[PDB]
Formats: structure tokens, sequence, C-alpha cells
RNA sequence: UGGAGUGUGACAAUGGUGUU
RNA sequence: AACACCAUUUCAACACUCCAA
């Protein structure tokens, strides 16, 4: 439970398809770079200030040192060539129109060891080296661009994309230095956001208040305009233009600049009441061109510092946080999240205009970055045959990641004979005609799906308030003998849903299915179809199974599939969910959910959860799992060592305390949807759909993947919009000794066992289910709430989370 | 609350050190 | 009570697109 497994082989299954990744090949020298620690007092200075201080320290001490370093911004310094120092601390003083800086030697970072690491020599890739290189590549844009999080943003070169108000669209990019199979690469992905337009505040008022010009009004119209302008400018930073000095707007004055008064404190004689306009007229010899406009209150309310709008400009680099209107959000998504070729060309254009090969800090260390994206081979895996049943027992073949139930019926359809209707929406907007039409349409779709509605509901009543849920359900449960389903019509977002699911899933164990109000009014066959999928699954039926004869050889012996995900509160306990397959299809899953420490992603009581699932598996199959496939979802790389250490033991421990010396092979895999890796089709004809993304099933385990460890990219879903995010899978452990092809095919095949739709999903079904279970337990003093997530006895043996 | 896909969030929340 | 900074938390929220010929 310490070391991750090496990649066994390279996959050879599927049709090859020429690809390009958003990785840019880097040429890195064998030179050793030198690392030094800085010590700066005071110890609270912002990063930008630190970079500024170091910048001053470099040029003013060229006679002693620096015969061109890079900076972290906080206690990390690198130089290409060495300097006159030692392990001893060298302290000096600098001045900024007053700081004390101490430079201390730390260590040497050899890039020869980096080549030995990228090659087959050293198995471990020095993290300190990756950090150093990343600091080098980020040093310039950290000062040149506007840093946000881990990305860098900037304005537009020619055109200027507006948003209205004081906003406009600034574009940016996220860079990160990553290790590869043979050569270091630079990962880069573009993005966009909304910044405040760098303009005079007098024009900001014009744009916020919908003025063609400021001379449209000679006097302030209303208190509401004051509130609106304040709502937009309160909190923003502005620079002055009659001396430079940056200020922060705390409020907007009620009175015009001609009447806005303040304590003048004219040297001696203390304060005299003076208006802002008279002040700027006397002191700064400036007559206000627009004295009828209010002032910006800046700084402290006790300080009484006001500024006319015509001397203030909004400083650039200020991102917006305010709510975006329809046109703003539209123009945003109408200029970002574009199709795959558009994003591809944007990244290329970015790599062309960023020009890393001409920047001094990059050239200092002799680093060369390829201006073209990295070509990668890639290969499209083969979609599994989906077996439907019914009278004909037809087969569905996933075309482009999507199939349908046209002339097909469920593998195990359920004859629904007893069911109820409880509408919580007002009868005024939801007539009985809507309910009957919805009933007819539902019955037809149901019977067509192989899950026939054998007749009208035994119950149909309107209701209101969540307090009506628990009593009614009890009555419903006691009146009608052997009811199968309770359909709950909701008028939108309401606390009713949470109680419906609480009473339904935990308290009584009744199969409940909520439907939004509008879908009851106007009904399409597709919606009713997916709804039937959910119903048929919730009632214990089987929608569809993988073709039994068309499965990887792992199924030749009893094997269980586990999925795990963790959800954190908005102080409240977090909840971890672990699901497990309960048959050999594998279609049916049982859910286990626990409560945990705040924001602790490491599943603590995992062992017991696995124990339950294992026990339930034996109860449902009469077979003991010779293999355990654990899909962990939600953890990032920085948590791997931690998670893999505990949870794997937690799994293994569960296998020991159960029976004798029963130790099946555990295959610990980490699913990751959140990453800055994009894949594009090289051939224009290979593009799929409007979004023009890579075809569903695209598999990559070369060039852009880890040099030594077992990981692979799999785009298992078809891109509906924008650019697809290929799900990344990292095998942290593997006792079963999977081949690349086998595990990739198994994973892609498990992406077809999703029971809520006739499509291929981005992540495997167990992980998705685990996410649904977790998010469901969200709707449901610590030991008290620990039993709140404990679902019902009869609900446990079902997929209520579906 | 029919479903899937992908954009935004990072002046985010907390515990920590520290400031007139 | 405001304000800085260091280490963590991709959790959740909102929105959009797609499911006529």
């Amino acid at each position: 439970a310490f070391k991750p497994p090496p990649r066994p082989d390279f996959g050879t299954s599927g049709r090859t398809i020429k690809l390009q990744a958003n990785f840019f090949e880097m040429d890195i020298p064998k030179i050793d770079i030198y690392h030094y620690e800085l010590d700066i007092k005071p110890e609270k200075c912002p990063r930008r200030v630190n970079r500024e201080i170091v910048e001053h320290m470099v040029q003013h001490f060229k006679t002693q040192i620096f015969g061109k370093p890079v900076f972290d911004g906080r206690k990390n310094l690198y130089t290409a060539m060495p300097l006159p120092i030692g392990r001893d601390k060298v302290e000096l003083e600098v001045t900024l129109p007053i700081f004390k800086v101490s430079i201390k030697w730390v260590s040497c970072v050899s890039l020869q060891a980096l080549h030995d690491a990228l090659s087959g020599r050293l198995p471990s890739v020095p993290f300190e080296t990756i950090q150093a290189l990343d600091v080098v590549m980020r040093h310039l844009p950290s000062m040149r661009y506007t840093p946000v999080g881990r990305s860098f943003f900037t304005a537009s070169e020619g055109c200027s994309n507006p948003l209205g108000g004081g906003r406009e669209v600034w574009f940016g990019f996220h860079q990160s230095v990553r290790p590869s199979l043979w050569k270091m690469m630079l990962n880069i992905d573009v993005s966009a956001t909304a910044f405040y337009k760098a303009q005079p505040v007098i024009e900001f008022v014009c744009e916020v208040l919908d003025f063609k010009s400021i001379e449209e009004q000679q006097k302030p119209l209303t208190d509401s305009q004051r509130v609106k302008f304040t709502k937009e400018i309160k909190g923003l930073k502005v620079e002055i233009t009659h001396c430079k000095r940056k200020y922060r707007v705390c409020n907007v004055t009620r009175r015009p600049a001609s009447h806005q008064t303040f304590p003048l404190q004219q040297e001696s004689g203390q304060t005299v009441e003076c208006t802002v306009a008279q002040y700027f007229k006397d002191r700064h010899k400036l007559v206000l061109r627009y004295p009828h406009l209010p002032c910006l209150q800046v700084g402290q309310e006790q300080k009484h510092t006001y500024l006319p709008l015509e001397v203030c400009n909004i400083v650039a680099g200020q991102r917006c946080i305010k709510k975006l209107t329809d046109n703003q959000t539209s123009t945003m998504i109408r200029a970002t999240a574009r199709s795959a070729p558009d994003r591809q060309e944007e990244i290329s254009k970015l790599m062309r205009s960023a020009d890393f090969n001409t920047d001094p800090y990059v050239r200092e260390f002799g680093i060369m970055v390829k201006d073209e994206m990295t070509d990668v081979t890639g290969r499209v895996l083969q979609p599994p045959s989906i077996l439907y049943g019914g009278r004909n027992k037809a087969i569905a073949t996933p075309v482009q990641g999507v199939w349908d139930m046209r002339n097909k019926q469920f593998h195990t359809g359920i004859e629904i004979k007893v069911w109820a209707i409880a509408c919580f929406a007002p009868q005024r907007q939801c007539t009985e005609v809507h309910l009957k039409s919805f009933t007819e349409q539902l019955r037809k779709i149901s019977r067509d799906a192989g899950m026939p509605i054998q007749g009208q509901p035994c119950f149909c009543k309107y209701a209101q308030g969540a307090d009506s849920v628990e009593p009614m359900f009890r009555h419903l449960k006691n009146t009608y003998a052997g009811l199968q389903l309770v359909v709950v019509i909701l008028p939108g977002k309401t606390p009713v849903y949470a109680e419906v699911k609480r009473v339904g899933d935990t308290v009584l164990g009744m199969a409940t299915q909520c439907v939004q109000m509008k879908n009851v009014q106007r009904t399409t066959p597709q919606t009713l179809s997916n709804l039937c999928l959910k119903i048929n699954v919730k009632l214990g039926g089987v929608n569809n199974i993988l073709l039994p004869q068309g499965r990887p050889p792992v199924f030749q012996q009893p094997v269980i599939f586990l999925g795990a995900d963790v959800t954190h509160p908005p102080k409240k306990p977090s909840i971890a969910a672990v699901v497990g397959s309960m048959d050999a299809h594998p279609n049916r899953y049982c859910a286990t959910v626990r409560v945990q420490q705040h924001r602790q992603e490491i599943i603590q009581d995992l062992a017991a959860m696995v124990r339950e699932l294992l026990i339930q598996f034996y109860k449902s199959t009469r077979f003991k799992p010779t293999r355990i496939i654990f899909y962990r979802a939600g953890v990032s790389e920085g948590q791997f060592q931690q998670v893999l250490h505990h949870e794997l033991l937690a799994i293994r421990e569960a296998c020991i305390k159960l029976e004798k010396d029963y130790q099946p092979g555990i295959t610990f895999i980490v699913v990751q949807k959140r990453h800055h890796t994009r894949l594009f089709c090289t051939d224009k004809n290979e593009r799929v759909g409007k979004s023009g993304n890579i075809p569903a099933g695209t598999t990559v385990d070369t060039k852009i993947t880890h040099p030594t460890e077992f990981d692979f990219y799999l785009c298992s879903h078809a891109g509906i919009q924008g650019t697809s995010r290929p799900s990344h899978y990292h095998v942290l452990w593997d006792d079963n000794r999977f081949s690349s092809d086998e595990l990739q095919i198994l994973t892609y095949q498990l992406c077809h066992t999703y029971v809520r739709c006739t499509r291929s999903v981005s992540i495997p079904a167990p992980a998705y289910y685990a996410h649904l279970v977790a998010f469901r337990a969200r709707y449901h003093d610590h030991q008290a709430l620990a039993k709140a997530v404990q679902v019902h006895q009869d609900t446990l043996r079902t997929m209520y989370f579906a």
C-alpha cells in the first residue's frame, strides 16, 4: 500500500485516429540550476510586491551579484548561473519609493537527473525540479500578465469585447510544466472571464446608467440612479488623475460635488467647512466640468475623503463578481466555450502570441518550447453491444456513443399495476386535464418500453407543504395493498423534494419518482422515456445489460465493482458514498453511505462499507468476489499518497475481518474529470458533430501520459457542446495485473452500464452512482445525523439514487 | 424535480499566523 | 470590525447547448 504500479504495456485495441494534445514539447538543457532561500521582513507582503522588491534588488546589486534570476513571489529563488554566496545568510537592505532582504543558499537542482528521470534510469521524477521549471516559466507572466489563481489573464489586442456596464471580456490561459514519457512538456489551456473596463469613471456612469453621453443630463435624476451606480462601483479601485495614487471606493455621496462638504483642516486654525468643487478649484486649480454629479467616497468613513468623477479612472485588472444579465452571460458563452477547432486555434494563437521562445527569463535557462501542439496517435475503442429483451430481445449498438430503444423493450420490464399521483403544484396552473394527458402519454411510453402501466392510478390528489408528505405517505402505504410507485409532481425548486426523498428513501422504503411541473403540462416522448428508465430501475427491474458474451475475461471469475465519491458541506459533516455491483451483468448496484469529518475526502469507515457491500454481494450472487475493482472519484494528485495509503488498507482490512484468509485482488483506480488536458482531431473529417470533438471511445496512453506509472486518458462520451473533457484514469494499485487494453475496455464498457440514459457517459457507472448516492444523502449531534443517511431496509436492495 | 454534455467560480469557506 | 498574507477545500451553486426536416 505504498508504491503505485508501473504501466504493464501499451494498448493496441481499436482504430487509430490522429490527435493533437494541448501539450507543447519543451527542450531542456543538462545545466544545474541554483536554488536560494529569501527572507523578507515584514512577513505579510503580497506576491506582486515581493516580485517588485526582488526586481529592485537585482538591478541595484548588479555590481556585487547578478552578472538574471526568477522568483516564486514567496521564499523560492532560482538562478541559471551561480553567484557569490554560501550556506551562510547574506542580509542586505533595499528601498522602494524600505525593506530588509536575506538571501540564503539552499540547494542545487540538476537537470541531468531530470533526463535520468524522463529516461528509464531514475523511477522518481524530482518534484522540486518540476517546481523550479514551473517557477521559471511563470516568472514573466506573473509580472507581465494579470495572475488569477493559477492562470494569467489580459485584455484584447485589437477589438474589445464588451459586456455593458463597466465590464468587458478579458482572455487568459493556464500553464503548467508536466513530465512525459521521454520529453518535458508545457500544458496550456485557454479561458475567459469578465473584467472591469479601464475607463474614466465619468464614462463608467454613462455605461452603467445607459447614457449616450454625460451631457445627456445636467442634473441627477434620482436616488435610484445613486443606488444603481453605487451597486456597480462600491468596492472597486480607482486611480486619480491630477498629480497615480490608487484608491478604493467605499461609497457614493448623496450630494453633488458642488455641495459635498468636508473638514478642510487648513494647516493651523483646524477645520473649515469646504465643498469639494471649491477645494479642487482653489487647491488643485481645477474647475469641475461636471459639478452636478456626486462624489466617490474613498478610504475611511471617518476620514471623509471624496473624489469628483472627472479626476477618477477605473484601474484595469479588476475582475467582476457581480451578477451577469442575459446579454452579458450570452456574449460570454457566445465568445467562450466554443467548438473544439475554435479552442484548438485559440490555444495555437495563444502559443503564437505569448511567444515563450523570445522571453528573457526562459532564454536565460536555455529552454525551448515548440510552437506547434504535440501530435499523439490515439485509438478509438469498440463500443459494447447493449442487450435488450422483451418479445424480440433486440440489440442496441452504440453509434457515436448514443443508442436508442426503438423497437426495443427492457431486459427485465416491470408490469406496474398499482401506483399513485400526489401533485404539490397548485391546481390553478396544473389542471386535471394535464394529469390525465400526462397519464395517457406515460402509459403509452411505458408499455412501449416493456414496462407497461396496467391501468389508472389508485390515487390522485393535489397537496401543498412538506408537512403533508410524511402523513400522506403513511396513509398511502396502509390503504392500497402492494403499491409500487408514488409519482410526485413539483412546481419547481421546493423543500418538498428533500422531505419526499427523506420519507421515501429512509423512513418507509417507498419507490418515489418526482416530476417537474412543466413536464406534466407539455409532454415529449423522450422525457417520458428517460423517466421510464428511472422508474424501471427504481422498482428493481433491469433496463439493459452488457452483452454477456462480449465482456473482458475479468468476468470469467466472480468480480465486484466499487465506486466511491465524497461530498462536502457549504460547518456540517461531510458524507462519503461507496456503491457496489450486485450481479454479473453488472447492472444492479447497492449503496452504502457514511458521515465524516468536515471536508475530509479520505473515506474513514470505508472498510465497513466495503464489508457491507461484500456481504451483500455474496447474498445476491452466492459467489465470493475473486477480484475487486475500486473506482475512486474526487481525489486529486496531491492526495494520492494519502488516499492510497489508507483506503487501500481499508479495503484490504475489510477482506481479512470477513472470512479466513480471503484476499482478492484489489485494483485501485482514480477517475478525474477536472484537468487541463484537451484532445483534438488532426484530420478535419474525423471531427464529430457541431462541436467537432473527438469520437466517443477515444483512448490515449502515450506521450502526454505519465512516464512510468499506469494512467490513461479516455474520452468515453460524445461531445454535445464545446470541447470534450476526456476522463483521466490513474491506477494507484493493481493486484489483478490488468493489461492496458483490458482495463481500458472494461472501463469504457462500464460507461455503458449507466441506467438513466441510452448513451455513453463520461465516467464509469459506479463512480457516477457514488456521486448520486452522495448527492442524495445531502438531502437527507453527529451520531444522531449518522442514522439520517441510513436508507430503508427495502430501499437498500434497490437503486433509489437513480 | 426526464437526461446528458460543458462554461463560469479562486476579493470563495475555514483554520492558522500577523497588523493602526 | 475591517484589512493583509501562509497552507488547504473542485466540493457545491448558477447558467447554457443538445434529446423540427
